DNA sequence: CGGCATACG
DNA sequence: CGTA
DNA sequence: GCCG
């Protein structure tokens, strides 16, 4: 009925169990703030199972036989179904630890480990961080200065203008190179935390050295508020996006892949994050193959699969094809 | 109980 | 350590 | 936290 890996089932962007999945994802996020990747994964997988169901869960017995629902996740759903709230979830939501770890980890340049250290040092607010700026990396200073803009969602309707400026820079850097929108927007999201572009060229090898040339040109056009190099193949930058009478900062990721690897990079960067983790787990644990954003490796034959398309990759792995809009695990 | 995705900057 |  |  319900397979155990998220890559084995369609997961649409919008579904019939939103409130239940959001509660489980709070517990997932809190598990992550405490360093328990295992508990985070189970809560995320349980949430994702609900996203794949064809109708709302209305009674506890509808969880019977679903994967990733044991005593804990089932108790969470039960309380939500009976009372409209789950005490554990609310306790997490209002905890000082959760709220502060959430605030700090949302800063670009701050991960769970840094946030945790700052929390143990007694820091609680962004103004706390701004008072001692000498303790911040350059990346964190930019994340902190731009935090307000970066906390507002990027709209799908912003994306086309941004893709056009990136295409112009890419075209000058390397005529014939292409720009593909990936990430959540390619899965159909109408808003997202950042924009993801995948760049390649139809002649294998021509893309080598491309990304510094692209970044230089965008920086010369005045469009880059931050990037790490202001050789590489991924750039995590903050872009100047036009707005009425002004502009806002937005996060934009650029990645370059050779065309031979483009299907693997397209698959990886289109996500969702849980979908890719589950796909790589399935590949390795069920098929004996090692998957990443560069390729698919058979460690017995010591050979890489060639792929001309995402469809090829699903077929290699023995999985029914899922379009990007059904990869919202 | 072991395992939990897999990279690059 | 950060990032995807 | 859950699966196998
Ligand atoms: C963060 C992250 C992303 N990815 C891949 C899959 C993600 O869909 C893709 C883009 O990363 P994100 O931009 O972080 O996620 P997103 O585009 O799906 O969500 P949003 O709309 O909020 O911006 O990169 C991983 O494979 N592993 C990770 O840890
Ligand atoms: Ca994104
Ligand atoms: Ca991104
Ligand atoms: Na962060």
């Amino acid at each position: 009925w319900m397979p155990a890996y998220a890559c084995q089932r369609p997961t649409p962007l919008t579904h019939h169990n939103t409130g239940l999945s959001e509660a489980l994802e709070i517990l997932a996020e809190a598990a992550g703030f405490e360093g328990s990747e295992g508990r985070l994964l189970t809560f995320c997988r349980a949430a994702s199972v609900l996203k794949a169901l064809p109708s709302p869960v209305t009674t506890l017995s509808q969880l019977q036989g679903l994967p990733h629902f044991g005593e804990h996740s089932s108790r969470v759903v039960q309380e939500l179904l009976e009372h409209g709230v789950c005490e554990e979830v609310e306790r997490v939501r209002r905890s000082e630890r959760y709220q502060t770890m959430k605030l700090f980890t949302q800063i670009f340049g701050v991960g769970v480990k840094t946030a945790d250290r700052w929390y143990r040092e007694g820091l609680r607010t962004l103004d706390d961080l701004r008072e001692q700026p000498q303790k911040l990396t350059q990346q964190q200073k930019a994340g902190l200065q731009h935090h307000q803009d970066l906390s507002t969602p990027v709209l799908r309707s912003d994306v086309d203008a941004l893709q056009q400026v990136v295409e112009e820079a890419v075209g000058q850097a390397l005529p014939g190179a292409t720009v593909t929108l990936t990430g959540g927007f390619r899965r159909g999201k109408l808003q997202g935390h950042d924009v993801d572009f995948l760049i390649t060229h139809p002649k294998e090898g021509q893309e080598a050295g491309l990304l510094p040339r692209v970044m230089c040109r965008l920086q010369d056009q005045g469009l880059i508020l931050y990037h790490q190099h202001q050789a590489f193949e991924r750039s995590f930058c903050i872009f100047r996006l036009p707005q009425p009478g002004s502009w806002k900062a937005v996060r934009v990721d650029l990645v370059v892949a050779p065309v031979s690897q483009f299907p693997f990079a397209l698959l990886g960067w289109t996500g969702s994050k849980l979908f890719q983790r589950e796909l790589r787990r399935f590949s390795r644990k069920e098929k004996g193959l090692w998957l990443n954003s560069h390729g698919l490796f058979d460690p017995e034959q010591k050979t890489f699969f060639q792929a001309a398309s995402e469809e090829d990759i699903f077929r290699h792995l023995g999985l029914e094809y899922l379009p990007p809009e059904q990869r919202n695990a």
